């Protein structure tokens, strides 16, 4: 509720916050500080595809085949996850998927963005905290692979930060 508490199984929490209003009604809520069954997302309801605020961090998760079919989400806060690969789920799943934060995850290689190329509305990506930001011209090696990728670690393709306000 009011006073941050962990240690809570997802659905668990979700629930906490249902008692506002039906879980399709909502459009922002932030299941942060929560515990998630060995990584599979045991409570996200697709009632939540009305949704459009998903931020997910600190959650220990492992597994992106659970996450509900979320074709308005377009923002999705993903940060100290022990995410590896295989993010095609997401290409198909959030198939309008523009805002998309993965720092910190297991990614340390390229081709962990290759079921990436199928997004063309990706704008803006994070992948800081990563082995893949040290290879070669990882700048590159990622705006070859995702030609629609127009925001790499912040910074545009003229190299200049992204906006504060008005930002679609």
């Amino acid at each position: 509720g009011s006073s941050g508490s962990s240690g809570m199984d997802m659905k668990r929490r979700i629930h906490l916050e249902l008692r506002n209003r039906t879980p399709a009604a909502v459009r922002e809520l932030v299941l942060d500080n929560c515990k998630s069954n060995d990584g599979k997302i045991e409570g996200l309801t697709a009632e939540f595809v009305n949704l459009e605020f998903l931020s997910l961090i600190n959650v220990g998760l492992i597994s992106v085949s659970n996450l509900p079919k979320l074709p308005k989400l377009k923002k999705l806060e993903l940060s100290e996850n022990r995410i590896f690969g295989g993010l095609d789920m997401l290409a198909e799943k959030l198939p309008n998927l523009t805002h998309l934060n993965l720092s910190g995850n297991k990614l340390k290689d390229i081709s962990t963005l290759e079921p990436l190329k199928k997004l063309e509305c990706l704008k803006s990506l994070d992948l800081f905290n990563c082995e893949v930001t040290n290879l070669n011209d990882y700048r590159e090696s990622v705006f070859k692979l995702l030609p629609q990728l127009t925001y790499l670690d912040g910074y545009d393709r003229e190299d200049q930060e992204a906006p504060d306000s008005d930002a679609e």
